[PDB]
């Protein structure tokens, strides 16, 4: 059972990009665990792809913390966070909820 | 339909909740801003729908330290966080390659 939530993303400088990511989220109800009850996914499932490429991903995925702006109008508002990951700069805007 | 990366979350305790995300990136060249300055009307555009549970889309983007790094069939990289938010304890995994 599906559902997806949209996110914005982009760096600064030389090479510059920015990409849409669109968060598929999919409720597995209750899978199989083993011995005391825990989940392995990462082994249990195959991950999808192609993959995009590496520094995006380790950006995207970054911790950051301070949200520093906030976007957009009325039901469709999204957080900003705003971080450097070796050099380079990126803004990432998230949808945040009520 | 382009480019892709697989997260998971997961909760414990009664009404455990068990989700897979994929994160589907779409490349949209320059960073919105143009040295114009115009700004890309991709940015904040249609965005998806319909959208998780809003404890669920907290617990996908709240700040957590990892706790370690996995693998991952194919030998690929994900950090693990494992995190309390609302009364609630959350495990999450995130792609992260080097």
């Amino acid at each position: 059972t599906e559902a997806c939530v949209t996110s914005w993303l982009w760096s600064e400088g030389e090479g510059a990009v920015f990409y849409r990511v669109d968060l598929h989220f999919t409720n597995l109800g209750t899978p199989p665990l083993d011995e005391d009850g825990r989940w392995d996914p990462a082994l249990m499932y195959n991950p999808c792809g192609p993959e995009p490429p590496a520094h995006v991903v380790r950006a995207y995925n970054q911790p950051a913390g301070d949200v520093r702006g906030v976007w957009g109008k009325g039901e469709r508002t999204y957080a900003e966070q705003d971080f450097r990951v070796g050099g380079t700069r990126w803004h990432r805007l998230l949808r945040m909820p009520v």
